[PDB]
C-alpha cells in the first residue's frame, strides 16, 4: 500500500492579520527574486520529512497522540526574518523564526524523536531551528535576498507595531500529515 510521506508539527493559525502582512512582504521579497511563491499552509516542524510504511501510519499517530497529550498550550515570538535554503541548496526559503518558546518546542522534539526511534525513523536536526515558512523558491536565491532585502523585511516586520500575531502565539496542537491524511492531537 506504499510508503508515505510523515511529518510532524504545530500548526499556525493563519490569520487574515497575518496573510495582510504576508501580502506586503511578499510584493517587497519579489522586487529582488519574482519567482517566490507563497505558502499554502504554514507551521513549525518537530519532525524530519520521512518515509513510513502504510502499516504504521495508524500506530505511529496512537504512540505520537499519547506523548504530545500531556503537553500544554504554550506561547512563542516568530518575529524575525530568516533566509534559508534545503540542504542540496536547491530550494531557497523565507521565514520568520521562533525566539520566545523555542524551549518549548525543544520539549516537544524531545518526545516526537522518541516516536521516531520507536518506528526506526530519524531523528530531529541535530542543530534545530523553528520557522514559520513564508515563501520559497526554486535555486539558492540566498545572494539576492540576504543583506538588504532581508534588512528591509525585518524593517517592515519591526514596524507591524508588536502585533500579538508575530509576538504572542498560543499553539493549540500537534499534527501528523501522512501522505494526504492528517492527524491532529490536543495540547492541553
Ligand atoms: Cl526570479
Amino acid at each position: 500500500m506504499g510508503n508515505w510521506a510523515t511529518h510532524v508539527y504545530v500548526p499556525y493559525e493563519a490569520k487574515e492579520e497575518f496573510l495582510d502582512l504576508l501580502d506586503v512582504l511578499l510584493p517587497h521579497a519579489q522586487t529582488y527574486v519574482p519567482r517566490l511563491v507563497r505558502m499554502k499552509v504554514f507551521h513549525l516542524s518537530l519532525s524530519q520529512s520521512v518515509v513510513l510504511r502504510h502499516h504504521w501510519i495508524l500506530p505511529f499517530v496512537q504512540a505520537l497522540k499519547a506523548r504530545m497529550t500531556s503537553f500544554h498550550r504554550f506561547f512563542f515570538t516568530a518575529n524575525q526574518v530568516k533566509i534559508y535554503t534545503n540542504q542540496e541548496k536547491t530550494r531557497t526559503f523565507i521565514g520568520l523564526e521562533v525566539t520566545s518558546g523555542h524551549a518549548q518546542f525543544l520539549d516537544l522534539v524531545s518526545e516526537v524523536d522518541r516516536v521516531m526511534e520507536e518506528f526506526n525513523l530519524t531523528t530531529f536536526y541535530q542543530d534545530p531551528s523553528f520557522q514559520l515558512s513564508l515563501a520559497w523558491c526554486v535555486g539558492d536565491a540566498r545572494l539576492q535576498l540576504e543583506g538588504q532585502c532581508l534588512q528591509e523585511l525585518q524593517a517592515i516586520v519591526d514596524g507591524f507595531e508588536d502585533a500579538e500575531v508575530l509576538l504572542r502565539v498560543h499553539t493549540e496542537q500537534v499534527r501528523c500529515k501522512s501522505g494526504n491524511k492528517f492527524f491532529s492531537m490536543p495540547l492541553k
